[PDB]
């Protein structure tokens, strides 16, 4: 194509949007507000107390979701900070229309660095785990990928395939297969938009869009376009958002936005190292230990390795002039830097290289793919944790229990979901129904911006068509596990406790 | 030639510094590794846990030293970006020597404002209460002062002034007021040089000490520097330290660092917006009730200006239409930015105004004057807070709980710093002692870093010297305040539960 940064860069908002022309600082005040609007964030806030690797966690010096996010930004930052200097270097950066949008391009990977994993739920995967597994017994997606059933299995009365030749049913497919494939990033989408209305510029939103898959999606994804429909990365509720967005970058269907592989890469780089430094904090096994296992995972190879360069590197460097610090320490200071030296400049090259389909948005692979030797090392760091660290049986037991919470909460607001259109609507309208306590508490226990983008989104339906009841149980769904993916894995965890009377 | 930034942002470092010519990339390179250093750093993570305002709180939507320190960062980062702006409308950036400088000035500004709070004990101005009120328990400093007398309420036997005179009483006089001068703002020094030996270049350092005053300072005086003398800014185990940065950054005896100021402001700024909105979210006030309370010390003498500008207007601005924005979300929205509108650019302004003596860091004010209507702005939110959100029983209680812990816990330890010389280094050199059991495992306890720090200050003293046991004792004592104040709220309280057999 022909690269222009101008026409991907949008500083426009959906609501109340900025309009016309802008000067150069105009625009990054703009891009400035949206790192307050992000940083200022109770959704931010609340990752403090979201788990990442290690669950519910009194050790200040093993990362949360927020430590991790933070570290990641710095990556972004970093990779961001390379392709601009090479783009200068190339002497592209004028004719990418860079050269005066340089601190937005920086600040929206560094945003949305932050904000990956915003949507993740309680307890991880085990949240996602327990959210899907709770809805697919509930309404089965697997009966509804023909015409008839002839049972179809699905509890929801309105959602089952009648029988019968309808359009209809395709509404049917859509919201079963939907509610079944929750995703952290899907739900993150919802969050910012829906939930938090945050009012982001378009750029800051389409960096937090890493997959193009539509939750309900039922078949193989396109040979062309199977990387990044990977996992889901919108939801049913928010089709049209995302459709706007796409105007808004410019993006094809199911196509990326150009600055989501640094945030991307920066992702991978940052986590792995981290978390064997985390193992190594909580006594899991020594920085000895460690190397030993690195060395083992690793090819061979050794003779031109970059393992060398890079893990060995650290490690003598390590062992002594570390007095003027602690041998472990010191290791993992160097095991980061070396890493970062080495796989931040290919990220950065890589992604200048194939820039032309990075910025189409329909390049199939990340910027730290399969064929290089950094790839390599990044599997390396990703194998031994695997095996040594999420394998702990500390971790694992915690990893089941957060299962059990996040699954039981669910089937503690159950009746809300239970309940018949027009008592739910009655409940919905009148706050407090006299022949619905239990329901009507429950309703209540439901955090008010949920309950708003539920009244907000049903009251957008047309009552008299046939779609209007399929369409409420949808969005009555996801009020539900917006409330549970909402929670910390703390908050889950007592929620669960209180509600069954063990505290 | 006078204000030369180049003269200011050292990019050379204590230990291993990079050496000679340098690239204004290569420049930018050495700045951005601090920036990696200090988010990677466990120091920073532990702030997490560590509390603002409301102590030990269960809810994520609140503010932790981290978050909390995260915000300031961003009142940092605009605050030095419109500094540069500025400057350059001015044509002044070249003549400044910050035309190469742009990124280092902005990154100095970010990073000394996420570590600003590195220091602060648990508690945390109810810990700094509890470990000096303990050690001016044991240690009087108050018999110090005057001539030698007599019957001095010293415990420790060697720190006792004569009675009698000597020269040697100099140093006991400036032990004793030091270990009872404890401030987050010295033991953060401490921390980043002595005790996590973070090897930040110059010029990061010198962001980070806020006050000029050595903590042993006995004297009323000095008036010129009465403000940067304020509060204790280093303790006498870093008078070294402090004497090399000043050389470095070319710093006047008692003068600050130029871009102190700028943080400094970030921080007043910061806090008195967000604590409010922390209350109206922990319940203690509604939105409306909030602005009632404002709507008092107004002053509607105006009668139509600055409180109106930023408060009523964030007022007005939250009733109707909001768009699933909820009142309360939206006010505090506003009110940030309103306040940042209007103190940012005021702040900004100050400092390039007052520049030639910020420069030479001899400036005997903060960027907020108290004279300023923006000065007032600032006030108004603190009064608030202190006659209606720190005056709350929940605050007082955890206040009053924080304040037995810490003592408690030093209390704990009294032992070690009761053990004579001779069976204490016997206790440093053989790890356990036979005849000293509880001592030995108490010893233990303490964090290695911590350890060696005390090792590594003593085995450098001069053992012949009459100063050793003097010396050694202060040594002794900082090595325990660095333990304590090293935990996190809830590491102390844990701590302080598991030794008292009630856990
Ligand atoms: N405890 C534990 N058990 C496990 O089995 C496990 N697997 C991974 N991790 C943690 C360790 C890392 O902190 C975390 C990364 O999360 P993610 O899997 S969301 O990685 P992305 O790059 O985001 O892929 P995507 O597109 O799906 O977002 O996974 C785990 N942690
Ligand atoms: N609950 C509570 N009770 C109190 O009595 C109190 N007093 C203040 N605060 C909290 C509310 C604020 O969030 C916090 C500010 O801390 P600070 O700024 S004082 O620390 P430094 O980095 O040393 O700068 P400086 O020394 O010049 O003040 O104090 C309090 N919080
Ligand atoms: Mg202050
Ligand atoms: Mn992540
Ligand atoms: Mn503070």
């Amino acid at each position: 194509a022909q690269i222009d940064f101008r026409k991907k860069i949008n500083w426009h908002r959906r609501y109340r949007s900025p309009q016309g022309v802008k000067t150069e600082h105009e625009i990054l005040r703009i891009f400035e507000s949206d790192r307050g609007r992000i940083i200022n964030s109770p959704a931010i806030r609340r990752l403090q107390q979201k788990t990442q690797v290690f669950p519910l966690e009194r050790n200040a010096a093993v990362r949360t979701r927020l430590t991790h996010s933070m570290e990641v930004q710095q990556v972004g930052r970093y990779i961001a900070k390379e392709i601009l200097s090479r783009l200068k270097e190339l002497k592209l950066l004028e004719a990418y229309g860079l050269d005066e949008l340089t601190g937005p391009f920086e600040s929206i990977v560094e945003m949305s660095c932050l904000m990956h994993d915003i949507g993740n739920p309680p307890f991880g995967h085990f949240g996602e785990a327990a959210i899907n597994d709770w809805f697919r017994q509930r309404l089965h997606p697997e009966d509804a990928e023909s015409q008839p059933l002839t049972d179809d299995r699905c509890s929801v009365a309105a959602l089952r395939l009648r029988d019968g030749e309808e359009p209809l049913n395709e509404l049917r497919r859509k919201i079963r297969q939907d509610l079944c494939h929750f995703e952290g990033n899907a739900q993150g989408i919802r969050l910012v938009h829906t939930l938090m209305r945050m009012n982001l510029t378009w750029a800051q939103v389409g960096g937090i869009l890493k997959y193009t898959r539509p939750a309900w999606w039922r078949g193989e994804t396109p040979e062309t376009h199977h990387y990044l429909m990977k996992k889901p990365g919108y939801y049913l509720s928010e089709e049209a958002y995302i459709a706007r967005l796409r105007k808004e970058l410019n993006l094809a269907l199911y196509s990326r936005f150009p600055l989501t592989w640094i945030m991307e890469a920066a992702d991978d780089i940052s986590y792995c190292v981290a978390d064997l430094e985390d193992a190594v904090e909580k006594r899991i096994f020594t920085v000895e230990q460690l190397y030993h296992h690195l060395h083992e995972a690793w090819g061979q190879h050794e003779k031109g390795s970059l393992f060398s360069l890079v893990v060995e590197n650290a490690w003598e460097k390590s062992r002594s002039n570390s007095l003027s610090r602690s041998t472990e320490d010191q290791f993992f200071m160097y095991l980061r830097v070396n890493t970062l030296n080495k796989l931040v400049p290919y990220a950065a090259q890589r992604f200048i290289d194939n820039l032309p389909a990075i910025f189409a948005g329909t390049f199939n692979h990340a910027l730290l793919e399969d064929a290089s030797e950094c790839s390599d090392l990044l599997k390396l760091y990703k194998n031994v944790a695997v095996k040594h660290v999420f394998s702990h049986p500390d971790v694992e037991r915690l990893e089941l229990q957060g299962y059990r919470v996040i699954s039981g909460l669910l089937e503690i607001y159950r009746p809300l979901l239970s309940l018949s259109l027009s008592d739910f609507t009655e409940l919905v309208e009148k706050e407090r129904v006299k022949r619905f306590p239990i329901e009507s508490r429950l309703f209540h226990k439901l955090s008010t911006r949920h309950r708003l983008a539920y009244v907000e989104a049903v009251s957008k339906l047309p009552s008299d068509s046939p779609e209007f009841p399929l369409w409420e149980y949808y969005y009555r769904c996801r009020l539900l596990q917006d409330y549970i993916s909402g929670m910390t894995d703390l908050y889950a965890w007592d929620e669960y406790r209180r509600l069954m009377a063990v505290e």
